[PDB]
């Protein structure tokens, strides 16, 4: 089935995003947002479905995505949360944009 072929290619996108090359801008998305440690009393009012690369990895390694589109939806959700919660001039936003540049480019190049 070409459904798991695409998902295996998405595991490579995930490895690329977690890789040491992109760490200057990707590290805020390694683990979930700790709203209590960052004193974001606001975060879970606005972000109803948090997402991060480690949760995406957990779901991928557990075969929880039925197809590549579900994986892409979660990665983009992680980006959309960051754009939604933060003021557009914050530099977590620039960091998220640099990482999304990696994701969208490698996703489009899927055979
Ligand atoms: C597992 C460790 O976790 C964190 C630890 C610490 C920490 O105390 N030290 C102290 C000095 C830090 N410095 C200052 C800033 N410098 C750009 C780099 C060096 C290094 C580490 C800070 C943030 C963390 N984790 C996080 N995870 C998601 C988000 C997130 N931070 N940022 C920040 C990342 C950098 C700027 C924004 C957010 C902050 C507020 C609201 C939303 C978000 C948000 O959207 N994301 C995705």
């Amino acid at each position: 089935g070409k459904l798991s072929e695409h998902l295996r290619y998405c595991d490579s996108i995930l490895r690329e995003m977690l890789s040491k090359k992109h760490a200057a801008y990707a590290w805020p998305f390694y683990k979930p947002v700790d709203a209590e440690a960052l004193e974001l009393h606001d975060y879970h009012d606005i972000i109803k479905h948090p997402m991060d690369l480690s949760t995406v990895k957990r779901k991928m390694d557990g075969r929880e995505y039925p197809d590549a589109q579900g994986f892409a939806a979660d990665v983009r959700l992680m980006f959309s949360n960051c754009y939604k919660y933060n003021p557009p001039d914050h530099e977590v936003v620039a960091m998220a944009r640099k990482l999304q540049d990696v994701f969208e480019m490698r996703f489009a190049k899927m055979p």
